[PDB]
């Protein structure tokens, strides 16, 4: 696994048997994680960070300014931990990890997993480490979906949540964007039904999926600032090169089967399913204090759906970041996100 | 030319020599057009309709309800005309048309601008005896032509109705359309534009259209079309089929080289170039009454940029259509577009 090899040092917990909510049983299941700081003696100063679609558990690599003394992820006050999702190439069980029933990696045969599956197996790891109580869960985008699912363990185990730039269930809009991206992979002749050699990826498929995803992550004003025409009496011609560079970078560093496995998780996200008759009714069962962070310019997760979260979670506050960055704001405006999270954790 | 062969009957004007603003000279140039109604004695009841990227000059095929007695394009009051852009497969000179110096132009059709189209179109109108234009109306790409028509001045062009469009290329649209072109460039059937016309880069065209289609919608419109079941096509699973159907339909009925040639026109659009030091200054030179029609939910051409048009064009009125449809609204809300256009022409 060249993806996992590329990472800084991390830990692996092995779960000998895990039942997915489908009923499919995974065996000898690795769960990768990275932690910072130290548990207090009550073992109740744990902060869980949930990562994004294509990142590893090493949150420091894209959120470096949220770590350290006086920052949100203050390793002098908290045990901070991030666990790699199932389906990911970065250490946890997925397409790139060894298949116990032949060992050969799972490849295209890695079972479907849900947001709820990840939350369940991640909690088993926290129980192994001796975590007694979680001070906060914080996650953006896909990680905000896990965050909302963590909340349902209840306020005695999970004290606070910070869902950022996210949704309560799959929407037709995001389903269509992500399926379009998968079809790019499916249509690449190198894909070979998922049977490709790991070093001969469907690179055109991955590249095109990235170009699309990148634009859905930005906004019109953000792209207009980056590329514009000269006054009538950074240039538009540069767009081509920018797109090719962004795409190639992603295609060299991610696995196609994993990209399929992980985006498919989006389609089964729904905090209400089996629990409540509607989204507002499921939200009402979230009893912890919540800080909901969003931007009006996010083109995938709307301002309105964050307002709906705020209306139905009884003890919630909505933080609207003033920015034109689009969905990518939680990384671009990391200082503002840091201050918001730190101020909420301090309360 | 199988694309041109598929159309209802239309007229062709032949321009023996045309100088593109690049300085490249086109020879023996067909310009296709379709008209409805009859000129009055003064030859001053001309209404120009400017078409969209992948349509022909036959406006009735996608705007059928704007035509007829008491409608916007009232063929009892006006001579309505639409001319096919250069670069299109539908009759005007383009990649599919005969190369007078050879075989069709193919990949070697010279670059053309919005301004080139307007120029050669006015030459045709002069041949037809049009003395004055009562209004020009166009949406999206056609709105760009519409703004360029206005520069002939208020004596030749009496009114303009730009819809869902821009004053110049933006980094946002340039990135979306360049991404779509790369899909075609990266299809192995593309062969640098030297493909056989009946062996198109179909995968590239399909993927280009899936992407375009979604940029033409909005989150609310897709979320109405496709959604999950309540907690305890229209299901999310039907998205796949929907995307494949849309894409294939387009790939069967358009030419890859022409897609390239036409989208590239977007990049050189700028009503201020050679004319003014800024967009607001160029807009201030538009002295005709203007009706600007837009939807807030348009993901490609922003509400704000239409508000800018309304602020700088001295005699303008902004019409905001109440709709959740996205860029596609001008076709989906045709009745509201009709009524706005007719009301303005009645003034
Ligand atoms: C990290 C990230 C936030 C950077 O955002 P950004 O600063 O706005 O980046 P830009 O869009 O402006 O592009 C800059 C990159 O392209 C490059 N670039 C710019 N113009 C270029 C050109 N003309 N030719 C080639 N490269 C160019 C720059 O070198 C830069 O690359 P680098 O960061 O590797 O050095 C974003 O690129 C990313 O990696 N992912 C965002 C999505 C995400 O993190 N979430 C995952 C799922 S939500
Ligand atoms: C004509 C148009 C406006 C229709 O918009 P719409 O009503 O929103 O269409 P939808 O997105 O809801 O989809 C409807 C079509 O998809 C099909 N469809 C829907 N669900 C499907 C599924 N699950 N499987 C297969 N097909 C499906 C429907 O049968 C219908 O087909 P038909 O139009 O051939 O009868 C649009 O598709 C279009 O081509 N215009 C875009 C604007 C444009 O091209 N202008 C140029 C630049 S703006």
């Amino acid at each position: 696994n060249r993806f996992e090899a590329s990472l800084d040092a991390q830990d692996i917990a092995r779960i000998s048997l895990f039942t997915l909510e489908s009923g499919v049983i995974l065996r000898d299941v690795p769960v990768a994680y990275k932690s910072w700081g130290r548990m207090n003696v009550s073992r109740d100063n744990c902060v869980i960070v949930c990562h994004t679609l294509t990142s590893s558990a090493h949150v420091t690599s894209w959120w470096p300014t949220l770590f350290g003394q006086g920052r949100a992820f203050d390793t002098s006050r908290y045990f901070i931990i991030c666990l790699n999702y199932l389906g990911s190439p970065f250490g946890s069980a997925g397409p790139c990890s060894p298949d116990p029933d032949a060992e050969r990696p799972y490849g295209a045969k890695f079972p479907r997993t849900t947001i709820r599956d990840d939350v369940r197996i991640h909690r088993q790891v926290l129980d192994r480490l001796g975590v007694r109580q979680i001070a906060a869960v914080v996650g953006a985008s896909m990680g905000g979906m896990h965050t909302l699912e963590w909340a349902f363990f209840g306020p005695e185990y999970v004290r606070k949540i910070v869902p950022i730039a996210t949704s309560c269930r799959q929407s037709g809009w995001c389903a269509a964007w992500f399926e379009t991206q998968r079809q790019c992979i499916y249509d690449d002749p190198k894909y070979l039904d998922g049977e490709y050699d790991v070093d001969d990826q469907p690179v055109r498929g991955l590249e095109t999926a990235r170009k699309i995803a990148n634009l859905t992550y930005k906004s019109k004003p953000a792209m207009d600032e980056r590329f514009h025409m000269a006054p009538g009496v950074q240039p538009i011609e540069a767009v081509s090169s920018y797109l090719r560079y962004q795409a190639q970078k992603f295609a060299a560093s991610f696995d196609a089967n994993c990209y399929i496995a992980m985006t498919l998780k989006f389609d089964t996200h729904d905090i209400s399913r089996g629990r409540a008759g509607s989204i507002p009714e499921a939200l009402a069962m979230i009893t912890q204090p919540a800080l909901i962070i969003c931007a009006r310019s996010d083109g995938l997760y709307s301002f309105d759906e964050h307002v709906e979260m705020g209306r139905s979670i009884p003890n919630s506050r909505l933080c609207v970041v003033d920015t034109n960055e689009g969905h990518d704001f939680f990384v671009m405006e990391a200082d503002k996100v840091n201050d918001a999270v730190r101020g909420f954790l301090d309360q």
